[PDB]
């Protein structure tokens, strides 16, 4: 569980509200010492927004981007090769609704039977994973 003290938070530094990982886009302050946090859910653009003692500290989420080789896709899960040849098999498809989702099938589509391999990258924190980009290598 790693903290910072909330009178050390930035604008654009990570927490964690409500459980959910959030990138800091507003601090307000208050003998009372008080503090407000709104932030940013990295991973569905919600707003979240806590108020803690200015004196004490809040979680920072552990937070990865990291790109991967597409090996396949499969009943919309995806097999991914790690930039140091492993394989993880954890993330899935972009929801529908995500255009992501299209993105990711048809750039695959477009690559199958070439020499070229899909790039994705992947959003990961506290075991939630999602594929964010997509592009040729």
């Amino acid at each position: 569980k790693a903290t910072i003290p909330v009178n050390k938070l930035k604008k654009g530094g990570y927490v964690l509200i409500e459980g959910r990982p959030c990138r800091v886009v507003d601090i307000t302050k208050s003998g009372h010492a008080k503090a407000g946090i709104a932030g940013t859910d990295l991973f569905t653009g919600r707003r979240y927004e806590t108020h803690l003692p200015t004196s004490h500290e809040i979680e920072v989420p552990f937070v990865d981007r990291s790109d991967y080789g597409l090996i396949n896709i499969d009943d919309g899960h995806t097999q991914l090769l790690t930039l140091d040849g492993t394989l993880r098999e954890d993330v899935d498809l972009p929801p529908e609704g995500n255009e992501m989702r299209q993105r990711v099938i048809d750039l695959f589509n477009v690559c199958v039977n070439t020499n070229d391999q899909v790039v994705v990258t992947v959003l990961s924190s506290n075991g939630e994973n999602l594929i964010v980009d997509c592009k040729k290598s």
